[PDB]
């Protein structure tokens, strides 16, 4: 399965700098996202800070993206 929604994987800009994998916890049509990083940290952020694990484009707040993947993550991801 490669369809991303609430309780499923996204790339979100971690407080460190840029994208890391995270679990969606909410999304808002206004243009915002709430995500939980697996380390145990939660925040609300914008579309400009979160996208699908598909590197190219978003597939929830906007629908231009398609099935793909990404090439940066934390080593303890599993």
């Amino acid at each position: 399965s490669s369809e991303f929604q609430i309780n499923e994987q996204v790339l979100a800009s971690w407080s460190d700098s840029r994208f890391y994998p995270a679990k969606v916890t909410a999304v808002n049509k206004d243009g915002t996202y709430t995500v939980k990083f697996y380390d145990g940290v939660v925040q609300t952020v914008k579309h400009i800070h979160v996208k699908a694990f598909s590197k190219d484009q978003n597939i929830v707040g906007n629908a231009r993206g398609s099935r793909a993947h990404s090439s940066h993550l934390k080593s303890k991801k599993g």
